[PDB]
């Protein structure tokens, strides 16, 4: 049950005025992420739709650092012998990795301003 | 029939002008809750969506007060040998607990001012 075009259109329109990482944007994006239960691929699509290449790159770097610390510590469900967290989160049998990816994503995007 | 994006986006759209505790806010919240019969999970999602973190924290203080009072006084179907009302309202076969939690939710929201 992935999102459709209308959901993305509404998500972008409702937060057109606000700035990335504002409390309003964080509210709406967090609700979307917690409601649709998407993988990393869909999150990348959503970010490309919402913010430009500059904000995309900044979030990419911040999320790289956050994932770096998180999975360098060691995580309950992460096994580094199978692939990067971006790929484990895309397997529907690793929901723990998917939820960790979602939370790192939202925190990284919130850490912009 | 848990609410999708469209329902919650509407709810926030018409709960934007008014402030928590005002007649309109409570009217809309009570209608939504009485219609969709949401558990504690969906209720917390809706609250995080609507208002700032300060109002959510205030509401949760009031809700903890109400729930503690009710558990001391006694609930019709509350059995504390499995988990708090907080966790007993997530089980779909405990309608009484869920409706009690919804009513305490609405009361705590109405008593903010």
């Amino acid at each position: 049950r992935p999102w459709q075009m209308k959901d993305l259109q509404a998500i972008k329109q409702e937060v057109s005025q606000a700035a990335p990482g504002s409390p309003q944007f964080m509210q709406t994006i967090r609700l979307a992420v917690q409601q649709f239960d998407p993988t990393a691929k869909d999150l990348q699509d959503l970010l490309q739709y919402l913010c430009s290449s500059l904000v995309a790159s900044l979030h990419h770097q911040q999320l790289d650092s956050l994932i770096s610390e998180a999975e360098t510590r060691g995580i309950t469900g992460y096994n580094p012998l199978a692939g990067p967290l971006r790929v484990q989160a895309n397997n529907p049998q690793q929901q723990g990795l998917r939820r960790e990816y979602q939370q790192l994503w939202l925190a990284a995007f919130a850490a912009l301003p």
